[PDB]
């Protein structure tokens, strides 16, 4: 039978280039004769054999008459649903695992896990499915909406780390770590180190010996607060990113935030995913950010790179990469995902780009893929190629 | 090749919560590019690898122009179908197994049986399908309305035990078990005890030696004719459940009905299908009901508990732990279902959520589903969402 | 790997009961969101753990404006599709195995083979297919419409034999039969006695050493041809069916022809396909006919037997066994099929139920199946439930 | 597991006969309740179990409102898609690979490579893909539009061969090749002899040792470039085809242009794509080509071959095939394919017939599928039966 998953070096490139665009959209016409599902906050998480695209969908398709809440976060209606890569998500193509409005995803080698969370906004609550089994649940410590990480969660030899929040979006929001292993949590961690405000959690393997996410903090701060988890002893340590490049949204001008690196500087209330994902080679890390390219919207996506050194201390600038979304084009959430070679692990950034016709109407994204291809530059940038009025 | 299945104890957990909602009709707007079938008496039945949803559609899907016919319960059209679970059961996404308008389904760890009944009011007939192929039938004996399950039956070690019954809503239905292997009947079994009128069984292994159901008695009691069925002698014998907490719909205030467990009371005319499930712990039992809010009406669904005891002469209250459909929705037929964990079995409640704009449009349900899931209170209630105006 | 088929002895029943209906175009309404194919010439092959139901699509869907041409037999469009039994003919459920506008198929224990016929009416040629690969093809001899049975070959221990004809409708139409083996035809059988018109042969194994078909005469007869082909010497023998009973439409009263069993009294000109199924059993065997309910039309459908005897010889009247579809639903043409159990083949019947509102419309049929369940007697009919109009 | 693919004799044949036909427009009215992508540049690679059917969509489907861009080559939406071959390319039967607007596809007995080009016309790139993984890319070397074959690539025991080029329409586009081993490109070939402009090259085995491409000269001649590639030390030569019988579109009478075998003659124009196909015998070969009808325009097809000689040095005329494709349908693009047998490779031709109703609608083609079957002479062509109106 199979056997337990372990991150290994990845495959060798020196760039990411455009691999993929999942536009359900395009096939949404009220003229057309399909039915892409009313969804956000996608992801995907690439087991052995396979990749899925995940996302909540508001249990609702284009064309319709179930718009008015789409652009609304929670309700009862939404749900964690998946499609293997490359396929569009329709109504009938797509699997719908349970009823969350919040949630996560990966794969151990042996079998799929799914995390999402529902329930009171005062007394929600994680989920846990090992494959077709409700196995487990994790209840709201701060009551005050918990949520869970929106993208992969990441397991080794058998155990998987899962980040969890709960708290006030402007206030303190603090996260613990769940550690489960066969659908049921083995363990509960709880970080160490400035854990004022992390949510949204975006983590990958920078080794076997260590997990590290880049995260969101809605208030005090532009700057992503920086996780290191040593999956050895178990423990938590965050703090936040130095790096004069900032990657939250909003944010100022950067290397304005003036100080010692553990400096919030202004709040900037708000914040943003944004993915993060590990090139771990023999001799070196490589840690690849992407960000908005507006710093007051969500407008653009470009993303940078910087070799080793240290994401706490390092004043620095990042090396810019390219732009994979252009100014005129959306650039909400994003994540790192991570497609298993025969030996060597290929990273990949995706990119939420949501149609956002406001108030009146339906709500829902698009999906770009970059992944590390070769060398040179990144060459080309995506369009959803959406019109909102068909 | 596969091995024969056995009830083991449940998995560890203390209440159950909010699993999932397959609402079909949120995507049959006029409108939308969609066709979820017309279809009720909806059931789970879970194999070792898998879980199916199946159902009795009436050959006719929403939006269309064949919804005249849809409330009735028995014609022609009817059809056992199923998807696996977390599929919507739209016109492609189904299979469609044999002709029936009555009907149950079990998987033996080696293979799904199928059973199927239809024919005339008057000598109507059960029909099993072993996988693909029709292996069996057994003959309408009280010549009213030959009827099964509506839930799923109970397979252990290569034999399965389903029920059947016949005779007037009104009168005199009683039911006999069906004991298939391989799908061929190898036993007729009559049981003992309170058999005036006992139909639509909800049974669930209590263990090995024992397979209970709470079941339906459509004239003389609010009381739900309970079951017991000894695997070992093949012998059944049935008496009302003596609860104060009555079961069944409609039914007067609890407590009400004075007297020995085994009184009726007045005969409250009608009732429903209640789900049934048992958590077999080690040294102890539970058993869980769930029950409609209204006394009168399928308004709202509630579920409740009461660990060990006798089903038949505890007088006693239940205890109550949630609710799981608010009044303002509907909450018609309930059945139980146990998923397969790899060391453990996960109980399940399933309530059918019927859309029920009356005499001259479409009819069909949405299903919710809970499962034990850790421990604390059930959190969350199910809404369909649906309007039936799109 | 797999086994090579042989037919083995019928499971155990006494009577055909109602088991299936496909009726795509219950969903064809134009204001569904549905797509049934225009095909007719259905039939199913059942292979090892799968059966298959085949058609002729006329390369279109229902709704739709390809409706002119649906009502002709052959053209450029049609093609031979199919679907696992169960699931309804939908243009993304179908696959299309190769171009025809006649053919057949079978199972062989390891892969299909497929069989169809297209090209010039003067210069038709018949074309094999194994698994995904065209391996041969068989010309026209007697220029005049090369056509093949229109229901399953019959493949016993890795050979497959097939039946063709050739000739005039209103004149001579002399079958051959194609021996084929890893679909490539090894052997050309020319049959012997009465070989004036033999066409549509619905061919079942008798046993081991021989196998049967009831047959089609457009010409000289209202009687069926009867072939017996003994697989071990590979040759064929064809005589008319002697029973009063007769089996083709249009036909006259039964009994009405006079003289020794080899007279075909009047032509009554036309013919229509029949369902032919054994039921061999250890010390016997059964023959199942299915005929039009109309002596004239095709409207109705019924079902008879008789164990024994020989097709040939036997004036006497055949045992009716109840009515599968009523004078007031069509039965066009009919068929045979057999599915495998683990120790047993189950005989089955299948009747296309055409939707002909004739000439200015869309023209496509039904699929009602009836296979041997238990005893009694058959207890319900079927009706497509389609409407025209919508 | 799995074991590397060679060429081996094709399977015993003496003509091409008429396999398949998927027109997805067929189901694409606007009454119709289906939808078929937008797509051109169709082709058909065959793996060992299986044969898909690839094609780049515009990102869109008919019925819809995204027509106007379909006509164009190149754009940002542009993808490969592919449904297994029988399979109609709707939107959700169909996979999305990744982007590009030029491609190839091929399976070496163990997995999937895709090809793919995409970027900016100046610094285009080419994009491998193994099964799932982004493994590779090749830049832009001429900067002036870097394509790909549009067909199926070769691969022999783990080593894929594959054609690109660059370089502007009008002159030199000198290619390349590319020697692809587990998604790698482990070898990069400059070809010898007349290589002032080769694209489009339809490429097969011509034994173990050898592959040749029946080629694209846009530019210079209305000749075929001739490729034979040695596979055994990796070198390529390139010289134009001699048959009087002119196999590119346009191209003057046959027979037209004097001179030595080398002599390009008048430029011509343009060029298209042709299949070509081998028939390996084990004392002799056959090629294959295909050519349109029209000698100014794409309009109808017709097959041809001759056994033996050298494309390089036979001014000879080809013998003609018959037709396959009347003056009165369309014949764009073609290519060769070949499916996979127990003992022997089955040699086929597909021919795209592109839907063109100009400038201001949707832009799609067909598939019509040849295959060698048996002896005597093509019997049938095709037609889409399309109605650019509905
Ligand atoms: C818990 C929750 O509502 N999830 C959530 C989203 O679904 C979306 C956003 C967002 O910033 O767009 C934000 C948040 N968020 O609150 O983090
Ligand atoms: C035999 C039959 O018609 N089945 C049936 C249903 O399908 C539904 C109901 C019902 O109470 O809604 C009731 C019954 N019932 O009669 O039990
Ligand atoms: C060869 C051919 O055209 N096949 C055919 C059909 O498809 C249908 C019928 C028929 O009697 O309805 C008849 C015939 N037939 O001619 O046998
Ligand atoms: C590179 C590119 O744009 N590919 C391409 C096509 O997609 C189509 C045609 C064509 O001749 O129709 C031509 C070409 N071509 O330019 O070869
Ligand atoms: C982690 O462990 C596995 C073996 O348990 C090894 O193959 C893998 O490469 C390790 N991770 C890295 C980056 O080396
Ligand atoms: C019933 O039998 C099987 C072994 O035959 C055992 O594993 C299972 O646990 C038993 N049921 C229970 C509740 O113990
Ligand atoms: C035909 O042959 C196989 C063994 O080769 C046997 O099992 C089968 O039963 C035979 N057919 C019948 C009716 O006995
Ligand atoms: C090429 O090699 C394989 C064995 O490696 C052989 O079977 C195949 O036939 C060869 N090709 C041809 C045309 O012989
Ligand atoms: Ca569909
Ligand atoms: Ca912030
Ligand atoms: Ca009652
Ligand atoms: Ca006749
Ligand atoms: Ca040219």
């Amino acid at each position: 039978e199979p056997e337990w998953t372990y991150p290994r070096l990845s495959c060798q490139g020196s760039t990411f280039q455009k691999a993929l665009l999942i536009s359900p959209h395009r096939f949404g016409e009220i003229k057309g004769n399909s039915a892409p599902l009313i969804i956000r906050e996608p992801f995907v998480a690439c087991g052995p054999k396979e990749c899925r695209h995940f996302a909540l969908t508001h249990y609702a398709a284009q064309p319709g008459g179930y718009y008015n809440g789409t652009r609304k976060d929670r309700n009862k209606l939404r749900h964690l649903v998946s499609v293997k890569l490359g396929k569009i998500p329709t109504v009938e193509n797509s699997i719908f695992h349970m009823a969350a409005w919040s949630g996560s995803a990966c794969h151990d080698g042996r079998e799929w896990t799914y995390i999402g969370v529902d329930g009171p906004d005062n007394d929600a609550l994680v989920k846990i499915k090992y494959g077709e089994a409700y196995t487990d649940t994790y209840h709201s410590y701060a009551h005050n909406i918990l949520r869970t990480q929106e993208s992969a969660c990441n397991c080794i030899g058998g155990d998987c780390y899962l980040m969890i929040t709960d708290g006030s979006a402007s206030g303190i929001s603090k996260c613990r770590f769940l550690k489960i292993r066969e659908g049921r949590i083995i363990k509960e961690i709880l970080p160490t180190g400035r854990v004022e405000h992390t949510e949204e959690c975006t983590c990958g393997f920078a080794s076997n010996k260590t997990i590290e996410c880049a995260c969101r903090d809605n208030s005090y701060t532009a700057k992503r607060p920086f996780v290191k988890l040593n999956v050895e002893t178990d423990t938590a340590e965050i703090r936040l990113m130095c790096t004069k490049t900032y990657l939250d949204t909003p944010r100022p001008d950067d290397g304005s935030i003036a100080g010692p690196c553990e400096s919030n500087g202004d709040k900037w209330l708000g914040g943003i995913k944004g993915g993060f994902v590990h090139q771990r080679m023999a001799s070196k890390i490589g840690r690849w950010y992407s960000r908005t390219m507006s710093k007051t919207n969500r407008m653009g996506m470009e993303l940078y790179v910087r070799y080793d050194g240290d994401p706490w201390t390092d004043s620095d600038a990042l090396t810019l990469s390219g732009v994979m979304v252009s100014i005129e084009e959306p650039g909400w959430y994003s994540f790192g995902f991570e497609i298993k070679d025969k030996k060597c692990d290929v990273p990949c950034i995706g990119i939420e780009m949501v149609h956002d016709g406001g108030k009146d109407t339906w709500h829902s994204a698009a999906t770009a893929i970059y992944c590390l291809m070769g060398s040179g530059q990144l060459l080309w940038d995506t369009v959803t190629g959406v019109d909102m009025a068909l």
